[PDB]
């Protein structure tokens, strides 16, 4: 069986991506090397706290292979500079209040939870090559062994 290629719109290219400290990013800067996007449905929960680690404990491989980190949710740069003080990733955590770069990547989803439905982030892994294309992509993302099959990933479309 086959499928259709995730396509982004154009607008992506240079949405302002709000970091820590009032300073911000895009994926246009990140032309030139490696980047995976990760994002995860919401900061100090196990699940996050691990992924982030995980990527932690590879990052030199995947600054070795001159690879970017950029972790996303849609909580406040307030909740991130938290998160961040408790675990200190050692990388960005983008905080997407208006979804804007969740709705690219099409990762909002609505589920039925809670006794009603909710609408939130699935998380979901993206690899982009230093030309900019989205080489793979992940969904209903399982965080055991996921940091390292995205290095791997990165290792075979690599060197
Ligand atoms: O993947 S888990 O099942 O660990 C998970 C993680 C964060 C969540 C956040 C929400 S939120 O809608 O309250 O932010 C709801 C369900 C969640 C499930």
């Amino acid at each position: 069986m086959t499928d259709a290629v995730l396509e982004l719109p154009a607008a992506t290219f240079d949405l302002p991506l709000s970091l820590s400290g009032g300073t911000q990013t895009t994926l246009r800067a990140h032309a030139g090397h490696w980047l995976v996007i990760y994002f995860y449905p919401k900061d100090s929960t196990p699940g996050a706290t691990t992924e982030g680690l995980d990527f932690n404990a590879l990052l030199p491989e995947f600054d070795k292979a001159g690879a970017k980190i950029l972790g996303v949710s849609r909580d406040s740069v307030k909740s991130h500079d938290n998160f961040c003080a408790k675990q200190g990733f050692a990388f960005p955590l983008v905080s997407d209040g208006d979804e804007a770069l969740c709705r690219a990547f099409d990762v909002i989803k609505e589920k039925n939870m809670y006794g009603k439905q909710v609408l939130g982030i699935e998380r979901s892994t993206f690899l982009l090559s230093p030309e900019g294309q989205v080489v793979q992509a992940w969904r209903k993302v399982k965080v055991a062994g996921h940091a390292d099959a995205v290095l791997a990933a990165l290792k075979a479309h690599a060197k």
